[PDB]
Formats: C-alpha cells, structure tokens, sequence
C-alpha cells in the first residue's frame, strides 16, 4: 500500500491497481487513450431516482442521466465512450459501503471493480495502447501491485 498520493494526472504502470479514496460525490478518476477509449468513474450518492446531472468530463460539461437504486450504498459508475465524439454509456456498477474504488491497466484493457461490497468482483474494457493511458485522479489514491490484488479487494470490500 503505497500512498496516499494527492490528486494528479500521471501514467500509472501496468498491472498496478490505483485505489481511489473519494470523499465527495462526483468524478473520481478519468483516463483516455485519445483514440478508442474514454473512461470516467463517477460516484453517486445513495438513493437517487433517475435524474440528469452535469459533470465535467475531460474538461467539458456533459449531461448524464444517473440513478442509484440502493437506499444505503454508494454507486460507482464507469461512464465510457469509444470515439471522441461518441455518447457516454454506463457500465458497472459497484455498489459500495466503504467508498473505495480501483482501476488498473492490464492485458490490453482497463479493469475496474464491480458488484456489491462486501463481495466484489472486477470487469474490464478493451483499450488500444492500454499501457500508455494517463489517469487523472480527482481524490487521494494509493498504488497496489496486481500480485497483491487480494489486499486491494479486501480494501474495496471492507475499507482501509
Ligand atoms: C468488447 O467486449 C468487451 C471488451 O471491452 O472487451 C467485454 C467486456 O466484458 C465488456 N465490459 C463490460 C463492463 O461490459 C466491454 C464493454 O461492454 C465495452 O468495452 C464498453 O465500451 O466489452
């Protein structure tokens, strides 16, 4: 567990999980290869009926319709597009009590956590030039090698 690091944009090594510890609802992390993949993770508060919100994604204001069916858990949503002018689509989510998320560049993809704490799993998004994707963290974060993924999973499920 290397960190906490303050918000910044950098090029994380492949096969490391970037464990994010946001404190507020909103954009958590975003990264793109500038060609066929844009991913931004948004943290939505517990208990939200369908509504459109404005988020700044990659420097520009975007309207996204979100919801969170859970009465008590947070919802992390990956908002992605596959071309520069394409529409954002939602995948995931991760329903969470600890408020932690993580993202990793691995084997031609970007992986993120998914499901419902305390029994999370991971999902992925194929991404060309996956190894050079820079990630912008909007909150404090830690770095954990993939070899220690069981430790990252325990933090996502139960907190630091
Ligand atoms: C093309 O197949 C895949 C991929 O990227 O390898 C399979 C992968 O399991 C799926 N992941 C999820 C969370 O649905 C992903 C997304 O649907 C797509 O990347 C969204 O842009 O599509």
């Amino acid at each position: 567990l290397d960190g906490p690091y303050q918000p910044t944009t950098f090029n994380p090594p492949v096969d490391y999980w970037m464990l994010l510890a946001p404190t507020a609802a909103g954009v958590v992390v975003e990264g793109t290869n500038n060609t066929d993949r844009w991913l931004a993770t948004i943290l939505v508060e517990p208990n939200v009926t369908s509504e459109t919100r404005s988020y700044t994604l990659f420097g520009t204001q975007e309207q996204i319709t979100i919801a969170n069916a859970s009465q008590t858990q947070w919802k992390f949503i990956d908002v992605v597009k596959t071309t520069q002018n394409g529409s954002y689509s939602q995948y995931g989510p991760l329903q969470s009590t600890p408020k932690l998320y993580a993202v990793m560049k691995h084997n031609g993809k970007i992986y993120t956590y998914n499901g419902e704490t305390p029994n999370v799993t991971t999902k992925y998004y194929s991404t060309t030039n996956y190894d050079s994707v820079n990630m912008t963290a909007f909150c404090d974060f830690y770095i954990i090698p993939r070899e220690e993924e069981s430790t990252c999973t325990e933090y996502i499920n139960n907190g630091l």
